């Protein structure tokens, strides 16, 4: 749970929190009430707050007078452990996060719910260990945790217990003990510590109560309930990328640096493409800012080439056995290369290192152009291989497309490619920083895979796939917007489906 970040405050507001509770040094992170996509880090330093833009459209979190990052929650760890400066040059340095009371972007927060209700809830959809949080009806002000305890047919193995939380002069209790800043402190506290009953049940906060995974052909009425909040189910996402600060060194290594678009968005090091049979003459030549992404096909996200990882992009092409590529940028976007051209000219061959590509023929579509590409090893013959690239060309510079036909369409024929060809390797996806579009086509993918095999009445969980994707590449999926198009993009091919 991501505690510097709040979700409901004016920058007034963040003022006067920063200048009564906080000292040289505090910060908090909030986002504008208006436009998704502009954040605010606001810092305290000598006796007065400075506010500090974070812009995301889609690609990155672009920090003013900063770097750019994967997530919010790398970004404070990046400054913490490190470095940021004003306009001046002066150092605005981040200590001391100031903590968000707000329980409303928690998984387990249910506002104005009953007993009855929650009881109904945990009955048809919790197991052992599924709680919530909800506003007491009989004592307002006060709140209630509502848990389901038992074996895992209703046969009284299982309960729902209610604990009454009192709210006293803004902290909260159970009816004795520690006394909470938060609903959130609390629940930290009985997950770690949990409450015994008098005759012996322990009273385990395994899990929230999960209100997201629906049925696909219920799709349209979740689309049409979230269109009234898409925003609001969205930053519980984001609230929970502070359990996804895994590891790079690899990435953080000196010999590494110039092989990274952007130096803070890294590969985490569990998930990396580690490339074999490199130069000995190159010190480490094992890296590339690429993750195996293994829905739990696969894929490989990566980022656009660099002119000196261009070589080591198609390295791993070969290696991986990747037979197609998926490429979501321009080559050039707003005056700025977002991926270096990597394929020769149609008709033409280039050596790229030791690999050979031949440019066979490309055949424009209305979204897309595909590139029919033959690779192989220089001096090795025998191992040509047809990869197939799929340049996603219409995406707009800002935002997503206003219809998800487009992008579905190409995904189809992405899939019937990658299913042709017995043994394929990865789909490699890649855009500019390679989480963004990257991320959403890869999420757009997975869900659609599944109703296309199981058909409209499986179980989907947008969120719970997209946090899955982010252990294994950083903050895949930017953007609420992306949120809402991975949405709108499953509802337009169930309804194609239901149509046929
Ligand atoms: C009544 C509610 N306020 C409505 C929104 N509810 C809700 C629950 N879960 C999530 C997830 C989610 C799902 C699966 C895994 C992970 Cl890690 C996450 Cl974060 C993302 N947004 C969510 C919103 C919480 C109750």
């Amino acid at each position: 749970s991501r505690r510097w970040f709040h979700p409901n405050i004016t920058g007034v507001e963040a003022e006067n929190l920063l200048l009564t509770r906080g000292v040289d040094g505090s910060f908090l992170a909030r986002p504008s009430k208006s436009n998704p996509g502009d954040f605010t880090l606001s810092v305290r330093r000598n006796g007065a707050v400075t506010h500090i833009k974070i812009q995301n459209t889609g690609d990155y979190y672009d920090l003013y007078g900063g770097e750019k990052f994967a997530t919010l929650a790398e970004l404070v760890q990046y400054y913490m452990e490190h470095q940021l400066k004003e306009k001046n040059g002066d150092v605005i340095e981040l200590k001391y996060p100031l903590n968000c009371a707000d329980p409303t972007s928690e998984r387990w927060f249910h506002g104005h719910l009953s007993g009855k209700e929650a009881e109904k809830l945990l009955t048809e959809k919790g197991k052992h260990g599924s709680f919530l949080v909800r506003e007491s009806q009989s004592h307002p002000g006060d709140f209630v945790l509502s848990v389901r305890t038992g074996d895992d047919s209703n046969d009284g193995k299982s309960k729902v217990t209610h604990v009454m939380i009192r709210c006293q002069e803004l902290k909260y209790d159970v009816g004795g003990g520690e006394r909470f800043d938060s609903l959130t402190d609390l629940v930290e506290h009985y997950k770690k510590n949990p409450m015994v009953e008098t005759l012996g049940t322990v009273l385990q906060l395994k899990q929230p109560l999960n209100t997201t995974r629906i049925n696909a052909a219920e799709i349209e009425s979740r689309v049409r309930e979230l269109s009234k909040g898409f925003w609001e189910e969205f930053e519980t996402l984001q609230q929970q990328e502070c359990k996804l600060l895994y590891s790079r060194k690899e990435g953080q290594r000196q010999e590494n640096k110039n092989k990274n678009r952007y130096k803070n968005i890294l590969p985490f090091d569990h998930t990396r493409v580690v490339l074999h049979d490199g130069d000995p003459n190159e010190p480490v030549s094992d890296y590339i800012n690429a993750n195996i992404i293994m829905p739990e096909k696969s894929y490989i996200a990566t980022q656009g080439c660099l002119q000196n990882t261009v070589n080591d992009f198609w390295r791993m092409v070969f290696q991986e056995n990747s037979r197609v590529i998926v490429m979501t940028t321009k080559e050039v976007e707003r005056g700025k290369s977002k991926c270096v051209k990597y394929w020769p000219d149609e008709y033409a061959l280039k050596e790229y290192g030791v690999m050979r590509v031949r440019n066979v023929k490309e055949s424009a579509a209305h979204d897309y152009t595909l590139r029919e590409l033959k690779l192989s090893k220089v001096g090795q013959g025998n191992t040509e291989r047809t990869v197939w690239q799929y340049h996603f060309r219409t995406w707009p510079d800002h935002g997503v497309p206003s219809d998800p036909g487009g992008v579905l369409d190409f995904l189809e024929e992405v899939h019937h490619k990658q299913e042709s060809i017995m043994d394929a390797g990865p789909v490699v996806v890649h855009c500019s920083a390679g989480i963004g579009r990257t991320g959403t086509f890869i999420v757009i993918d997975i869900l659609i895979d599944i109703i296309r095999e199981k058909g409209v009445d499986c179980d989907i969980d947008v969120p719970k796939t997209i946090q899955m994707v982010r252990s294994q590449r950083s903050g895949m999926v930017q953007t609420e917007a992306q949120y809402r198009f991975i949405y709108m993009a499953v509802q337009h091919y169930i309804e194609t489906l239901q149509r046929r």
